[PDB]
């Protein structure tokens, strides 16, 4: 038995957390085929969402590698299918991604929480090299794209859209 | 003599399918030199369209090289000149292109059933081989330009219309 | 719209076997971590289940371009937990994997049945060209270990599964 | 002693002249991180003006690596706090920029027909060498930018911001 | 004077600890000559356990120089002899080292937990860096070797004992 200094309360809010990431990456699975669309054809949105996939992917893969370094056992629920079938405008995907994104970093920060309380030094220094700071620099990212689609949308929506896709996302 | 299970049908229908893939060709080629001219100048646009002209001459000629491979008699028509002199914007010319390409893809399909009911398995190797993926991949691209276009139709339309050349079709 | 000779039934046939494959890739992910871990540590396990969760997740990208291609409409449904939370021993884990992938062959089965009664000869090409081969050599690969996991059951089971992941999934 | 030729006039001249090109480097600075910003997010614009500071910095130091040579005495002030919080558009920002380089120029000047009085000709080379003539480049860039600018601003003020950014300060 | 936040208690924490990562050293080192005999003779278990020696040694010397760079004294003691003058099978000298690196963890554990309540965020950022990562690391390759150990003795320990030498110590 390896397990030491990890508690049953750490250990499922690390399976909770894996799938948290597993299914952020079940939506952008689904936001980048939704800009594949032969009626919507956004070629940068599409490669943006397929690359956060992966990212959250492997995300879930290190945690469930931390799990069972620290003698946890993984345990996988059902992935529910993402919030909508259509997605509507990048702007609209955007705000989407940015909201998921903050609901991922609450869940991280709520780990670091619990991991502090539960005094779990090695959790803590994980959850640091891997996540958090990765998480912010994602959502700066995601603002900035806003900032910018924002400022796009005159009374020339569809050309904005153009352009931020074949400008930006390039 | 080395025809085998090659019947009559399959050949003329495979002659009509050359005639089809050269017209179409010159249709292009037609579309290309729209776009060269100086009252018209897109050069994107012209160099879209010659490489089409030059992928469905590619089309006839492995068509004929297996009309020969199976002992059939390749027997050509006249090529009718394009349906139109001047092809009006690039949103009617990828609007022409699509309903053209979709005409190509339906007479694939007509050989592909044909070949079926003659129980021509050569035949239908050969069409999934070389033309029925590269139609379905051809209609999607223009199927995604075509939204793109449309998007970029704003009352702008000149503006658009110079963007998605310099910036697609680069 | 590009859509052309593309049946509503193909194509939810298509978003189901799509599901299929993301469920298969869940259960390698799983079957791979429950080889990780510390009271199981078989490496080469481990490896050959993580290497097909990625080929399975690969075989749903591939639908869903195919998809998007035709002018169907990606939908996406919950992916269901795997079908256990430990896998046994090795030998187990390769019979639910072969289990599985029996399954996942029959849905390709009952896919091509389908497009050959709608007449939809480009599904039948994209089936052949990236599932139907692919599927029966990881299925003859399967059942070679199986057959050799078999003969190294004698009353010594533990040198077995130790000697057939040192020496066989290396 | 080395110090030769050289006024007590210049000298403190060239200490207020140091104070500045530091404080133009600190108003860069600010100017920089607030096109950074998640809610203001143009790249290009906060490069425009991070490498400035970087320009103005040592623009200072070559003052004071000079001011050494010629021994006199370096003496450093309060370096006063930019002149805004918030830059507000491209626009204001780069016409705030142009401003200050105007100021920054007229003080080279000054400090040239103070140099001729005292008759001091190393100093006037030093000026000539390392900063009028990259003052008068840095401006007419500027000019030419404020240009391109105001022209990008019809009534699609957020569009011409962007494609700015986007093609000019690539 | 360079010290500044490192308690008096934390220094102590420090310099016991080097004891004890130099102690497991001494102890690796006798694990690695043991397994070097002419009648234990198990090449692979020796390598092991030197590069452990050597790991742990470099353990000892981090701590050190951090010692010194927040201003406390390096204070040394006594090495105590290693636990046993034979370690037994291969399983038995594997359970002692994870006995021995368990110890080690908790000590780390335990500094932590000091320097948490003295207010030391340098400290906890060294022990992140550097060691808490690391043990859980090794403490999960000891588990893995365990379980891969026990399930080779069968009836036939001697030949599992061979094997896994030679197969996994490689
Ligand atoms: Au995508
Ligand atoms: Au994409
Ligand atoms: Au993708
Ligand atoms: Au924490
Ligand atoms: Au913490
Ligand atoms: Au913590
Ligand atoms: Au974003
Ligand atoms: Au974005
Ligand atoms: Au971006
Ligand atoms: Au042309
Ligand atoms: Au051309
Ligand atoms: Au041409
Ligand atoms: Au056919
Ligand atoms: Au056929
Ligand atoms: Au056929
Ligand atoms: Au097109
Ligand atoms: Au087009
Ligand atoms: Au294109
Ligand atoms: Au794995
Ligand atoms: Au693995
Ligand atoms: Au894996
Ligand atoms: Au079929
Ligand atoms: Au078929
Ligand atoms: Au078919
Ligand atoms: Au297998
Ligand atoms: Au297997
Ligand atoms: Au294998
Ligand atoms: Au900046
Ligand atoms: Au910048
Ligand atoms: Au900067
Ligand atoms: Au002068
Ligand atoms: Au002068
Ligand atoms: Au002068
Ligand atoms: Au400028
Ligand atoms: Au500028
Ligand atoms: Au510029
Ligand atoms: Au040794
Ligand atoms: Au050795
Ligand atoms: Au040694
Ligand atoms: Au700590
Ligand atoms: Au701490
Ligand atoms: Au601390
Ligand atoms: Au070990
Ligand atoms: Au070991
Ligand atoms: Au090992």
């Amino acid at each position: 038995q390896i397990r030491q200094n990890y508690s049953t309360e750490v250990e499922a809010a690390v399976n909770r957390l894996v799938n948290l990431y597993l299914r952020a990456s079940y939506t952008y699975l689904s936001l980048g085929f939704y800009f594949d669309r032969d009626d919507v054809a956004l070629c940068g949105v599409c490669h943006f969402f397929c690359e956060l996939a992966e990212e959250k992917r492997e995300g879930a893969e290190r945690l469930l590698k931390m799990q069972n370094q620290r003698g946890g056992r993984a345990l996988f629920q059902d992935l529910q299918k993402p919030s909508q079938d259509e997605w509507g405008t990048t702007l609209d995907a955007m705000k989407a991604a940015i909201v998921l994104e903050k609901s991922l970093n609450q869940a991280l920060l709520d780990l670091h929480a619990l991991g502090s309380a539960q005094a779990d030094p090695h959790l803590c220094d994980f959850l640091e090299s891997h996540f958090l700071d990765e998480e912010v620099k994602l959502i700066k990212k995601m603002g900035d794209h806003l900032t910018n689609i924002q400022r796009l949308v005159g009374s020339q929506a569809g050309l904005g859209e153009y352009l931020f896709e074949r400008l930006t996302l390039k």
